[PDB]
């Protein structure tokens, strides 16, 4: 919603359902299922959140990612976070 922020050339029902957990390990690790009718190459971020909702800014953060959404298969986008203070995210995704 605010957690997934899709670009202008992504369709809007991109984004299926997503959930998040605490792990067993005591860490958050969320899903986003993903679909779409026709192949796609995005872009995605993940920002890990507190919290507040506080951007997590002294964690090590990973680089955009490219991935791939094949023709109507349901693509399951899984992270963990490397931070026990991680209790949201945010998700950007745009058309690569
Ligand atoms: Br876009």
């Amino acid at each position: 919603q605010n957690t997934v922020i899709l670009g202008s050339n992504l369709p809007k029902s991109l984004v299926k359902q997503f959930q998040k957990r605490i792990n067993s390990n005591g860490y958050l690790e969320f899903e986003v299922i993903l679909r779409s009718t026709f192949a796609k190459d995005v872009i995605y971020k993940v920002d890990w959140l507190d919290k507040d909702g506080f951007v997590l800014r002294d964690v090590l953060n990973e680089d955009y990612q490219a991935l791939r959404i094949p023709a109507g298969q349901e693509v399951i986008l899984r992270k963990l976070a490397s931070d026990t203070r991680a209790n949201d995210f945010r998700l950007e995704i745009k058309a690569k």
